[PDB]
């Protein structure tokens, strides 16, 4: 139908808006500390502690499959990056440190993509 293509133009317009934000997202974390997954051969407990894991990398395959329906989505994803790492690692440490970082950072990039998405539907 010209209706399912027409959605499927759509899909592609928020995935080329989320694939934006995520590389502005990603530009806040210079160390490179939410790249890429929590090695498993490296922290054998981390599925002890937390059960959803999550990380850019993990981000960039879900995006690129069009597997983001809405925003909303795209920063629950975000969001257990930073969550995930506050609760694994404590306060006094650069991990800890890094996400708030992140999170402060990411806020403003975040709050745009929001009106750009109501704004152009």
């Amino acid at each position: 139908s010209m209706e399912q293509v027409a959605m499927e133009l759509r899909l592609t317009e928020l995935t080329r808006l989320l694939r934006s934000v995520l590389d502005q997202l990603q530009d806040k974390d210079p160390a490179r500390i939410f790249a890429q997954p929590v090695s498993l051969k490296e922290v054998p407990d981390y599925l002890d502690h937390i059960k959803h894991p999550m990380d850019f990398a993990t981000m960039r395959k879900r995006l690129e499959a069009q597997g983001y329906k809405n925003l909303h989505e795209f920063e629950e994803d975000f969001d257990l990056i930073i969550d995930n790492c506050m609760k694994y690692n404590a306060r006094d440490t650069v991990f800890y440190r890094a996400a708030v970082r992140l999170r402060d950072q990411g806020g403003v990039v975040l709050r745009q993509a929001r009106r750009e998405v109501d704004s152009i539907g």
